């Protein structure tokens, strides 16, 4: 918080973005602490293949990982909790050396110490739901998020690339997400203060024979701020090469310039967020 602030992306889990808040706690002297999104699905992918198939005979294609029930949700807001007042918390590594196996979550560690800002990457930053309240604990909320389109394409790649004796098929798996999706996701980008969403400018209106993902470069991204007080767009305009603006509160912004609209956009929130820490 005020004295321990959390930085929170949601939506996003490829995943371009790390590097550049790298790039920005490097460049600015933030010691940072972080959470992977993945350490905090409720189950290892056994346990989860299981709970798919117990729904699935119930008659429920509703579970997946967009779900509040696969994750360790107050878990996350108790850790959420815990940074902004003492900056002590736990986390786990999924998605790794301690024996490891691929599918197993690793063991909890305790937070490191001297920390500027807690730093969290995942579907789940800015949850506000009938038990938890994650968005309402993180004093920067940004959303990186693709066109629906754009998700399923980038979905379907990864599961042609890791198969299984599923049953299901990319329609039917793509279809069970939808439900937690408009349920539990879609409604964190309005508790966000700055969403990211890529768009494609190619052909994306059958996302289920895409040969392959939309590129950077076959992409712009809408850079939409909540308040557009003090962000000088001019600026913006001026630095980042093509862009224009569509709204009085939002910058269009080639998609092979990301990296860089985030570097000069995100650069001093960042420090006037590490420097009313210390004050």
């Amino acid at each position: 918080s005020k004295k321990h602030p959390i930085i929170s992306v949601t939506g996003s889990s490829t995943s371009t973005v790390k590097h550049t808040f790298d790039q920005i706690f490097r460049r600015e002297g933030v010691k940072a602490v972080s959470i992977e999104g993945d350490a905090f699905h409720r189950f290892n992918r056994a346990d989860m293949k299981a709970e798919l198939d117990r729904r699935y005979a119930a008659g429920d294609a509703t579970f997946s990982h967009f779900s509040y029930e696969a994750n360790e949700l107050k878990e996350l807001e108790r850790v959420f909790r815990e940074y902004g007042e003492t900056g002590q918390g736990r986390t786990r590594t999924y998605v790794a050396r301690t024996g490891v196996a691929p599918g197993n979550f690793t063991d909890w560690r305790d937070f490191d110490s001297d920390s500027h800002l807690l730093f969290y990457e995942g579907l789940h930053g800015a949850v506000v739901n009938s038990e938890v309240n994650i968005a309402g604990l993180a004093d920067l909320k940004i959303g990186v998020v693709p066109v629906i389109n754009l998700e399923w394409i980038q979905k379907i790649h990864r599961d042609r690339a890791t198969r299984g004796y599923t049953t299901e098929a990319v329609t039917d798996v793509i279809l069970r997400r939808m439900h937690a999706y408009v349920h539990c996701i879609v409604p964190q980008f309005s508790q966000t203060d700055i969403n990211f969403q890529r768009v494609p400018v190619v052909d994306t209106s059958n996302p289920f024979i895409a040969r392959w993902i939309p590129t950077a470069d076959e992409s712009v991204v809408v850079i939409r701020f909540r308040n557009p007080r003090g962000i000088d767009f001019p600026y913006l305009t001026s630095m980042i090469h093509g862009s224009w603006m569509s709204r009085a509160n939002s910058i269009v912004v080639p998609g092979n310039k990301l990296d860089l609209a985030m570097q000069l956009i995100l650069t001093p929130l960042i420090d006037r967020v590490v420097r009313e820490s210390k004050v």
